[PDB]
């Protein structure tokens, strides 16, 4: 079963990306973005306990 | 039936609040601040997904 799919169109601002990452709660997460984008995406995940 | 409760007491840094407000904050969140402190906390919540 594939759960909700979230796309972070904005530049990780307005905390909507935080809302999308908080909505999903699973043991397996698939991330697909640029290197620099993932650099701070992982930091946001760490700050969100992911 | 009392659900899970997490108490948070810290400053406005260290990327707090959102660490625990992922699966325990679905319903009403209680704020225990003063006037200016509550204003700052609610500004941070507005800047976040709360």
């Amino acid at each position: 079963d594939m759960q909700n799919v979230i796309t972070l169109d904005t530049s990780f601002e307005d905390a909507k990306t935080q809302v999308q990452l908080k909505k999903i709660h699973s043991s397996v997460i698939l991330l697909y973005c640029s290197k620099d984008e993932a650099v701070l995406i992982l930091s946001e995940a760490r700050s969100l306990g992911l």
